[PDB]
């Protein structure tokens, strides 16, 4: 699906940095725009983006599928690309990291620093000019823009809350009901929701009832998703992920931390009180070895099913009238 | 006009408040939220948003005014106060400025830092929230979420322009073409433009040649407040601005530099090479002196006659249909 659609939509990014990249004394702006797309934009899986794609195809009866439709799903995938973008390069320079996607992130590329803020403002504007460009005509054109400023929106409160929950080791703050919150906004909405919802406007589907229904499925899809990252960062094997682990070392509000907090004893709380978000490597050996120790790594697997025969009855119940398969594709990425 | 509306506009914040700080367990970023807005949307002027309501009243038949078409302009009013707030808050951070409307910058606050990046997201994306509240069922509505963004589109171009022409004291870059470039997009746009053409909006003046017209008259005041508030950075008493000016000290492309530049020998070069962008004061004195032997006070004088009388026939030329007190009013608040 993915696989055998990948190809269209990298080379389709060589176009969308054209027509962004078009008044002689803004050129050197311009020019710095370029690279800010060309350096961001590019080097992810783009499995967001290419959500629209497929989904577009499995939405839309094929008979109103010529080359200019085709176009508008590769743009507005490539739109939800860039709004991942965004979200990337400024959250880079606010935890202070030091890579992504395997490179230097943007902000600490020499002579960048902080105009990366104005950077990451460029890449949210460019999702609204492309909309403009491609979809001005459609009728689904201020659907689509809602939904993007929604997105963003849903996304931006849930980074509020993910640092107000965690700046300081305060272990009260990480909760089950407050793990949730912070998946669903920060993650799962833009994540999941937004690009089968995109490629749902771009088929003439605007009913708030299929919305909420497909959103139900979604958003659980999305906790599943983010609750399986944090189990790998730490228990995945580093050359089949790619990520090395330092959710404890930055005393994430990681879903192994708040399962561990169900589950200890008050000497064990102590433990963690003490290993927790530490530098010092024995220091995080041990707290792998506690969580270990509780048998999360087996909880985890229990998660595991549990959350995939609950997502299989979502589907069932909620899918209609959408394809059970637009679901179920991408199901079967993060279930594998 | 303005004298006599900023109470009911002030007024207004609290409601503007309530209705963005309304799910459970979203509260506390909600507060966040709320204590972004009290410190970053409060405590300037209020010049853009109040431009905002006097020329909604300017232009529309006062028998198609009722409590809620007021409460509207009130509103996308404070959403280019917002809009406002959104640069400053992200600029300040990008030019490690120390204060900002005579308090402590939102990002020097103990424990803010680099959090509010994303406080300036969520002031920006309030904006749209309260154009969704307010404005969806209106005719006006894509048009005015297309200005914003367009606006902030402009604004972020416009500062990425700024950011590479002055980092390093190379003065080649510091160009009348180039300064006016800067100041058109970074300034003009959103501060002139924008509050005027929403105010259009609002009133069913939708025109491409109307905005253009507009935009012609309010892009060439724009030009000129940045001038005198480049001249006035220096010249202006600082117990009649309340800025006290580090142009000088922070390599900006000044109009005053710019002309400079263009009327120095080039030993004068030197002396300017050796004092711009420099901390030590006697080397700022010295720029100061520079400037004064060199007629700018008077070069000023004579460029704001000149100005002056250029509004004025564009104001006669481009302000028809709409009333030239809409254009007069706004000349008035700087042309004193
Ligand atoms: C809609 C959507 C949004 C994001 C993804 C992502 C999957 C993924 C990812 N998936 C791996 C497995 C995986 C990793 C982390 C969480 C998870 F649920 C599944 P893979 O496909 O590389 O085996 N790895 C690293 N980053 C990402 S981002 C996938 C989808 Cl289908
Ligand atoms: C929609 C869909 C969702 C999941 C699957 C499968 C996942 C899977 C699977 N996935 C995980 C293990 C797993 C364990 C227990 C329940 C479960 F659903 C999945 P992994 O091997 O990536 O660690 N392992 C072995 N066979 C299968 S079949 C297949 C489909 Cl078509
Ligand atoms: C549409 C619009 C947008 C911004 C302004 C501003 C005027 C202004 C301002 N004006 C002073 C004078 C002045 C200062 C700097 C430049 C200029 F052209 C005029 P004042 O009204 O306080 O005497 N001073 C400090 N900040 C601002 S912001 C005014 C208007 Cl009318
Ligand atoms: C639309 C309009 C624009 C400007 C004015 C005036 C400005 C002004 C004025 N302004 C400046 C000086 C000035 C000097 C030369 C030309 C010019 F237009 C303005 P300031 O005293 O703020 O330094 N000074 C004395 N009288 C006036 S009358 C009055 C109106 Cl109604």
């Amino acid at each position: 699906v993915y696989a055998q659609e990948k190809q269209d939509f990298v080379q389709h990014f060589s176009q969308i940095v054209r027509v962004l990249t078009e008044h002689p004394e803004i050129g050197d702006a311009i020019a710095r725009l370029k690279e800010v797309l060309e350096y961001n934009a590019i080097g992810g899986k783009y499995n967001r983006g290419l959500t629209v794609v497929v989904a577009f195809r499995e939405l839309v009866e094929p008979r109103k599928q010529d080359a200019d439709s085709l176009q508008r799903a590769w743009t507005v995938g490539w739109c939800v690309e860039l709004l991942q973008a965004f979200f990337l390069v400024a959250d880079d320079i606010m935890d202070s990291s030091l890579t992504r996607r395997g490179q230097i992130c943007w902000y600490q590329k020499p002579g960048v620093g902080l105009d990366a803020i104005n950077d990451a403002n460029l890449l949210e504007a460019c999702i609204y000019r492309l909309l403009k460009l491609y979809c001005r005509e459609q009728p689904y054109y201020l659907n689509l823009i809602e939904l993007f400023l929604q997105s963003s929106y849903q996304t931006e409160i849930g980074q509020t809350l993910d640092l107000l929950t965690a700046p300081n080791v305060d272990l009260v703050r990480f909760t089950e009901k407050r793990y949730k919150s912070i998946v669903k906004y920060k993650t799962a909405f833009y994540s999941f929701y937004l690009p089968i919802a995109a490629a749902m406007y771009m088929a003439g589907i605007d009913g708030e009832k299929e919305h909420a229904n497909a959103k139900k499925i979604l958003l659980e899809m999305g906790e599943f998703f983010q609750i399986q990252d944090d189990y790998l960062d730490l228990f995945g094997d580093p050359s089949v992920t790619g990520k090395i682990g330092t959710d404890i070392q930055d005393n994430k509000c990681s879903w192994l931390v708040v399962q561990c907090l169900q589950r200890a004893t008050p000497e064990q709380y102590q433990i963690l009180k003490e290993n927790y978000g530490q530098k010092e490597a024995e220091k995080v050996a041990r707290v792998k070895a506690l969580y270990e120790e509780l048998d999360l790594p087996a909880v985890f697997l229990q998660y595991e099913e549990d959350s995939y025969s609950h997502i299989m009855a979502l589907i069932e119940q909620y899918a209609a009238p959408l394809p059970p398969a637009v679901f179920l594709g991408l199901a079967r990425k993060i279930y594998k």
